[PDB]
């Protein structure tokens, strides 16, 4: 298995399925280092963010939990086809990339905040994130090149 990966056993319904340790992915199909990668975001910060303020909101006055409630629903909803990344990431990220649909353009290891970082050099292209955790708050990732 690639980085960061592992088979695990869901009790519930009595199949494999896979994670990965340093982006939160979580699937039940099996998955399958450069200079620099390109990732999309969408960031949802909370009250303990570094900086508590976006283009959204003056303040950000959700707690952590909340906006750990608030990032599993749009995961939820990419997943299901619902709405996509670009979108969801235009719309509701508490990022000034926002304006970009969340993209970030490329960067190499060093630039980034490094769970960030990681979890960004640990997707293949095309992979998502789960919940990523930074000093900005929670994230998910889109690794686009
Ligand atoms: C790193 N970066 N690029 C942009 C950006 C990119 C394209 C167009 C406009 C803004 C914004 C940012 C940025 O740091 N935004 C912060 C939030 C944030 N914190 C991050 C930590 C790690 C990676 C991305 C992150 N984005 C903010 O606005 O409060």
């Amino acid at each position: 298995l690639p980085p960061g990966w592992e088979k695990a056993m869901s009790r519930s319904s009595g199949r494999v399925y896979y994670f990965n340790h340093i982006t939160n992915a979580s699937q039940w199909e099996r998955p399958s280092e450069p200079a620099r990668v390109r990732c999309s975001h969408l960031l949802v910060k909370h009250s303990q963010s570094r900086r508590p303020s976006s283009w959204r909101q003056e303040k950000i006055t959700r707690t952590k939990e909340e906006a750990l409630e608030l990032i599993n629903g749009y995961i939820q909803k990419i997943k299901s086809g619902e709405e996509d990344f670009e979108s969801l990431a235009s719309q509701f990220s508490d990022c000034s990339s926002a304006k970009a649909r969340g993209d970030l353009g490329a960067f190499s290891r060093g630039q980034m905040q490094k769970p960030f970082e990681d979890a960004s050099f640990a997707l293949r292209t095309g992979e998502m994130s789960g919940p990523v955790f930074t000093d900005s708050g929670i994230h998910i990732i889109l690794r686009t090149e």
